[PDB]
């Protein structure tokens, strides 16, 4: 599994959110950040499984880019283990 | 070394973090974040040694767990190293 | 490629961002969280090459360090990839 971080433009938060609900993903976490003057941006977390991370990144470039300086970055991470706490499930049983 | 990063309900925030104290967490991060409509959570962060992870992960499940919705989700992610800036000590000496 | 995430003092966000800047660092994203009763901090992320996470961690320590308690830690997480969203560029390219 891998954490995807994507820092993106506020503005954009609705559609990128909304293109990766189409794509399955099940939970996304969202920080309201600042980046680069401090510019407000909007940073976004969900935990995937490997074989899901391209396509999570392409609709994330898809949605988000605009062309003008300052759309972002998004950051692959490692995970070694995710647990549901309402369950107690790991890994795969707990996305 | 673990970073160990929850997504708690924010009411959970002050049982966790005294479980946490209790189990000998020397020190964490909360960031007030949203996710799922966006519902509020809180995002507390803790890096410990690879050995105190399991004890960890077994307090904040037990603490935060109410059986319903939304009860959230722990992410363990590796770190390399860990550098106090107060003294420059890094890794066990950096807890 | 590793992700640097400090946690330090608000008012030496300043001078961290100036002297970050100074050596090189091309983007970074700060979020404000709470710390230790819990203590506001400052959180920076910057994600950067294998090669220059030495000096990057030398320098947050050298500008954020006071010598009192509660001066922050630092936290390298390894990075497997970055891309940047307004052209789609990865790795080395994407920063
Ligand atoms: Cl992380």
């Amino acid at each position: 599994m891998k954490k995807i971080e994507a820092i993106i433009k506020p503005f954009k938060l609705d559609e990128v959110k909304d293109a990766l609900v189409e794509i399955g993903i099940g939970g996304m976490t969202v920080t309201e950040v600042k980046g680069f003057d401090f510019l407000p941006k909007v940073k976004i977390e969900v935990v995937v499984r490997d074989e899901d991370v391209e396509k999570v990144v392409e609709t994330i470039v898809k949605t988000a880019q605009t062309g003008r300086v300052g759309d972002g970055k998004i950051f692959i991470i490692p995970v070694e283990d995710v647990i549901r706490i309402r369950t107690g499930e790991r890994g795969e049983q707990a996305i």
